[PDB]
């Protein structure tokens, strides 16, 4: 029973708390070594006749990647203290896992054997806002949308060639134009906006941030910007803005200042400067962005910059009302400000969604004291590497999925910021070849798991633009040049999601196989409810099987309406080249 | 190359960084699975012609428990920033760990591809006080230590029958004994007092806490203490205080007033009341430490409360310039306590060790946000099963050693209060069968560990006791009745120690053979400093070979003298029963 595979700590995914009451502790083992895997537990303070008391129960597999399986065990340890130990048996083999190690049988006359959770604290508990869990949604870059009030920048009008435009310059968007085609996402059924950087910035793109407290002009002002939360409030959409904390721009006042004064600047620790003459000559001679002299890394743990930063976090969500807050190279700021930030956020209005950028692991960041989460771009990757590229099968797919999927608690992956692009990768539509019949599936995926999805603008209406700068084109509000047969699958998709509730807050359950490498088939549950997703990720029509539980009264098809009964083990379905179909079995 | 065994996280002991400069990356793998293992890595913005540059470096293996190997990677990343993976060779086979997976050449194309350390932040960085690396801690219970002016309670004078003392009542000791015996341990040789409650209390033990702001008047005063402090600083000796903060006594003030108010009690929140009417009936109807009616659970969520305890780790610190707090059941308080409780005394007195009370894995609180250490009892653990019980071999002693110590990260090692029991455990010599002969080993085997040690006052000169509360007799002042053959050798041992680098902050690494069940061999290597240990736990002379190095000039055995030459490969060490001995090599 190969014990270099399993294993399990008392801390992070393999050990947490889902609510003040219950516990959730995961162990990892080989492939198929163990058949079975209790769960042995009991208080650390329950004895008897000087001898440790427990019992156990059992635990069940909830997936496995490619190696290892991950097993599941929901305790509700009673007075929140417990200490525990795991039972796997393969066969004739019975081991007892212990945070000391293996045995034959449980050891009862210590308990310092065991692994333990001292105790279950609500204020440890990692709890993210219930609200962003059901939305869906929309990251517009503003210099890039729809032009309203024309305040914009003299420069290049609307759209160029079918092909070629976006040369990193202003076009004339501003957040008057959101406000105008705010209907066109209430339709679309997104219930919430992402937003680029729109302080005060000279550049397409506010990242080279030069007044954290003032509305870049081009955008608009306090106002307009009040009436673009306000409406939204008005048709549920929470309007979540960009902070560029890890760096400023070369337009700063403090780095500004640091160029008249120097050594004298009273904002000379403001940044990180090692030689001074600030000489960005071959590079910068401070720490930037990636080398960008045009971006001087702000420095957070100095007692000033902290105080600024964190009164710019909440002068936005007193003034304007914001629900949330995109952190720019979140990952690349010491882990001390965050826990200050979600403090004070927190503590003014809890509500605010902390989302930070971070595009490889981030449990450091997803304990419950940082972010609520993060821009899930591995998932994007598998998605991608699925679909897109069809780099993987659909095995090895499912087992990347239910991989990363397990590296976090349930709760944390349950508000994920499950985005497929944005303005910083190739657009979604060049990325499939300019096949939108890929594009369908790859937002049949999305919409389709578990999280808060994020669509970028352009992606819904067959926009093509590829790696950046070209993914921020223009927005085609054309009803003639943007594929509306596109946009009503994702339009029915989000209402799909918006009813059946497993396909928003569920337990995925992939169902592949090792020879038909193009066949993908996972069930989204949550209570009574199952939503089976069939999909054939080929360029021929297919014969995908399909089991239906014995249970089950009808198997209404949807997207169509087709509602037949059960009254089978399994349905052999059948789809043309790229197709697909959900179903929502019933019970009875 | 079995990939279930490999394993790597940018997360904790995996992944950390040592000092503002340098990061340790540690990679696991089966036992000789991995013939080597490069760690592959570059700035996650260092790029040329559209493909991510980096460079590889080696791995040295750093141990290893009974399954995995652990390898190490001591990389300065330029800038700050760096992405990693590794790439382990067994013969020809060839992978490349990554955070996305496993491939038989290195992705250049994306960085997306490997693990991150998004930024080295000197904030973030663990670490505890450089002092208590080099101190030796000694424990005392004041209730029976030493006497002093007898304003002690009425009841049992001094000792009773070579056996049966210690029943659960006082016996006079006090704060001014430890004044006066002060030059006993100055002789001994230990750097720091760790002294259990000593707060107003009604009991042999101040953990039913009564009053954190005042000394229970049995121990003395502000001004008995204030002397016990002055003085121990002019020896050299830190006093470390007992913080009970999880609970509080029958008595506590609060807790009173939940009895003459109920409801009504400001104080109704400030502990767990789950239901009212406070009945302890069968058992506490509230939350207690284990089940402790005169022992109820403070409500450390309470904005009250947690200001009040915290006033408290403050006070003692302000007015008596204490360097340390223990914390009673410090596993048992929300996180967010400690951070804040860290963030008030590490302000006042930075060189403050907060020390934490966990006999189980604390990576959780060793993240550098809580604690500086806990108190070891994994460690002692080992030791006793090897020692005492001779349970486990010297191979699977190594194993579980190796074990324990590479789920940290290295400062976390350096700065462990590495105890062998304490007023909660059996004592040391009636552990080892009464066998002062082990209990030499044993002190030879702490004393010459890594971290930050600690002795149980009676335990250094034959004290016999065993179990709660035995193990907590009246201290043997009796220079006939104390083993003063043990005392000595525990005094040259500190001694060895504080002259010799490597035994108290310096890497170890085992070599026990599997034939050789009882033949342990280690050496505490700092730099160019090295001293071996040759150990035979037997009860039969033994010969168990050392191997020295060519470099080597000289091999000074230590407690002895003896100085000879190298100008060997081995040198078969002949030791009596429980023998033993040190090595010093020089270099030439």
């Amino acid at each position: 029973m190969r014990k270099e595979a399993i294993h399990h700590r008392s801390t992070d995914n393999f050990a947490y708390a889902y609510d003040s009451e219950t516990l959730h502790l995961r162990l990892q083992t080989k492939k198929n070594d163990v058949d079975h895997v209790e769960l042995l537990f009991g208080d650390p303070y329950e004895w008897h006749d000087g001898a440790w008391q427990f019992q156990t129960m059992p635990m069940r597999k909830t997936g496995s990647d490619g190696l290892f399986d991950y097993w599941l065990a929901e305790v509700k340890p009673p007075y929140r203290r417990l200490r525990y130990g795991f039972v796997l048996r393969a066969g004739g083999e019975k081991l007892v896992y212990t945070e000391k190690g293996f045995y034959h049988e449980a050891p009862s006359d210590d308990t310092a054997y065991y692994f333990c959770f001292p105790f279950l604290h609500r204020v440890d508990l990692f709890q993210a806002p219930d609200w962003v869990k059901d939305t869906v949604w929309y990251q517009i870059f503003p210099e890039r949308f729809a032009n309203g009030n024309p305040a914009i920048s003299p420069k290049g009008a609307r759209p160029w060639g079918s092909e070629d435009p976006t040369p990193t310059s202003f076009f004339g968007g501003d957040l008057q134009g959101i406000i105008d085609h705010l209907d066109y996402l209430a339709d679309l059924g997104i219930t919430g906006i992402y937003l680029t950087p729109i302080f005060r910035a000279p550049s397409n793109h506010k990242y080279d941030t030069a007044d954290y407290f003032e509305i870049d002009p081009h955008f608009g002002d306090k106002e307009t910007l009040k009436t673009l939360v306000k409406r939204c409030h008005e048709k549920g959409i929470r309007v979540m803005l960009d902070a560029v904390f890890n760096h400023c721009g070369y337009e700063f006042a403090p780095f500004q200042d640091v160029l008249k004064n120097g050594a004298a600047s009273r904002y000379k620790d403001w940044f990180h400067i090692r030689e001074f003459p600030l000489q960005t000559e071959p590079r910068p001679n401070y720490d930037t962005f990636a080398f960008v002299p045009h971006m001087p890394k702000l420095n957070t743990a100095h007692p000033e910059v902290k105080r600024y930063l964190l009164d710019v976090a909440t002068y936005w969500i007193r003034e304007f009302d914001i629900d949330g807050w995109r952190l720019d190279v979140a990952n690349e700021i010491d882990h001390q400000f965050w826990r200050e930030f979600r403090q004070a956020v927190k503590a003014l209005k809890p509500d605010v969604y902390i989302l930070g950028e971070i595009w490889h692991d981030a449990m450091p960041w997803l304990r419950g004291d940082q972010f609520d989460a993060v821009m899930n771009y591995p998932l994007a990757d598998a998605a991608l590497r699925f679909f897109a590229k069809e780099d993987m099968s659909a095995s090895e797919f499912a087992d990347r999925l239910m991989h990363v999927l397990h590296s976090y608690p349930k709760q944390v992956n349950e508000a994920a910021f499950n985005l497929l692009g944005s303005h910083d990768t190739p657009r979604l539509l060049t990325v499939c070849g300019g096949d939108v019949r890929k594009v369908k599936l790859l937002f049949l995926f999305q919409l389709t798991f578990t999280g808060s999805p994020c669509i970028y603008y352009g992606d819904e209406i067959g926009m093509t633009g590829g790696n950046d700068p070209e993914c921020r084109k223009c927005m085609v509000w054309d009803p003639e040049k943007q594929n509306k047969e596109l946009y009503e699958h994702v339009k029915q998709l989000i209402a799909l999601r918006k009813q059946y509730r497993a396909l928003r807050r569920g337990d995925v359950a992939f169902l592949t196989a090792d020879d038909e490498v193009n066949h993908l088939v996972y069930a989204k549950t949550d209570g009574n409810e199952t939503v089976m997703i069939i999909i054939n990720r080929s360029n021929e029509a297919a014969e995908i099987p399909m089991p239906i539980d014995a249970r089950g009264k009808w198997l209404v098809n949807l997207l169509t309406g087709e509602r037949f009964a059960a009254e089978a083990e399994t349905l052999c379905v059948s789809l043309p080249p790229y197709g697909f179909v959900l179903y929502a079995v019933e019970s009875w």
